[PDB]
This record gives C-alpha cells, structure tokens and sequence, in this order.
C-alpha cells in the first residue's frame, strides 16, 4: 500500500531514509513549510497538517504519516493523539504521527531510562522530556545540537551524530536506549556504529518514522540490515 507522509520542509520529498531501508515500497510526501524547529515555527503550519493528510489522500496514500517529532510533540502527548485522530477523520485512512513512532520504536525495544540525542534548542528538548514523561518514559540526560534550521538538519555528518549519542549515553550510562531525535537528520550510518560500540538500542525519529509506517500499512516489509536492532 503506498504510504504518505507530510514532512516538514517545503521541497516536499520523501525522507531520503526509505528508499535505503524499504528500496521495494512506494512512498509520497507533501512538505510543510515549516521555517524554523522552534514553537514559534511549528505554530505557523500545524494547521496545516490536516490539509496536506487530504492531499496526499487524493494523491492515492493508503495511509499518512506526519513525519515530523517536535511539531507533533511540542503541545505534549494528548495533542499527539489529538491530531492523530484528526488526520484520520478527516481522510478516512490510518493515521500516525513520528511522536508515536519513537514512543512504538522504544516501547518494541523495552527502552524505559531514554537517553536524549537532539538537534534541538533546549525550550524544544524540554518538551520532549515532558512528553516521553507523559508517556511513561523516564528520560536521562540530554545533549543536543541546538540547530533551530529545517533544511540545514540534512547537513550534520555522522561522525558528529555518533559523537552526539556517545555523550548522550555517557552521562547515564544506566539508560535502557537512546531517543535520537530529529527526522531531519541523516542518520543510518551512525545508528549501527554506536549500538556496536555502547550495546544499546537507538530510535531515531527518520527511520522509526518508517518502521512504524510500514507496520500501519500492514504488509509485514522487512528492511534491509544494517540499520539498528529496531529492525531486527
Ligand atoms: O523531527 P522534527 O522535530 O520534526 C525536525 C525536522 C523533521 C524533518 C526535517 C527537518 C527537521
């Protein structure tokens, strides 16, 4: 079934993380235009969401994800569900959010203490801690890049993402996991490369955004290996 996703950058395309991990399944996306990571950023498109799940409903998705973590989590986790449930009235097809995808992706590993990787400020950090918090997750620590830019997150290398989950997790190394967060971040290289050297599990927000998608849509696709023990 082809999946829709609404993504935060105007250009509009499919995160590039689905053709690596899923080569096989037919995705479309439709871009927000969101201008900056920040609250004040997400408040000018989050109505938007609605409208551009109808879009890609007219463009053939079976289903839709909104594939962006800060802007479905940063009112905290009833206005998750919330638009959720908005989506879905409004389409008539499964919907999901990327909050609900790393909250899945975390809850599938068993992941309770979550160390937070972030590219974000720290006004957005907090409120992801109080939304994992609600969510019955205990967040640890937190080291972050504090980049507010959308389009400027597919630019940060994975040398500096590893580095960024290493001194997330060395400061509570008692962490079940490790909250990557940021689908805007290219992050497939770096997930294998610090599982191998801490012996933990990462979620990251692109391809947790994919594997919760691709169970919606219910086909039971495996991804290719490589990619983090979320997979498999
Ligand atoms: O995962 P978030 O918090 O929505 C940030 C983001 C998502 C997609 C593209 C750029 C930035």
């Amino acid at each position: 079934p082809t999946i829709g996703m609404i993504v935060p950058p105007a250009a509009g395309l499919v995160p590039a993380d689905g053709a690596r991990l899923y080569p096989d399944l037919p995705f479309i996306a439709s871009g927000l235009g969101l201008g900056s990571v920040t609250p004040e950023g997400y408040d000018a498109v989050i109505e938007s969401v609605v409208d551009h799940a109808r879009r890609l409903q007219k463009q053939g998705a079976a289903v839709v994800s909104l594939m962006g973590t800060s802007l479905s989590f940063y009112r905290g986790a009833a206005f998750n569900a919330a638009l959720t449930v908005a989506m879905r009235e409004a389409t008539g097809l499964p919907c999901t959010t990327m909050s609900t995808a790393v909250l899945n992706g975390l809850r599938a590993l068993g992941v309770r203490r979550v160390a937070l990787a972030t590219a974000y400020i720290d006004d957005v950090n907090e409120r992801l801690a109080a939304f994992l918090a609600e969510e019955s997750l205990v967040p640890t620590g937190c080291r972050s890049l504090g980049i507010t830019g959308v389009e400027a997150m597919a630019r940060v290398d994975t040398a500096t993402l590893v580095d960024l989950c290493v001194r997330a997790f060395e400061a509570a190394p008692d962490s079940d996991g490790i909250l990557l967060s940021c689908g805007g971040l290219l992050t497939l290289d770096a997930i294998p490369e610090v599982e191998r050297r801490l012996g933990v599990p990462v979620v990251s927000s692109s391809p947790a955004g994919f594997w919760d998608a691709v169970r919606l849509a219910g086909g039971g696709a495996k991804a290719r290996p490589g990619y983090g023990r979320l997979f498999d």
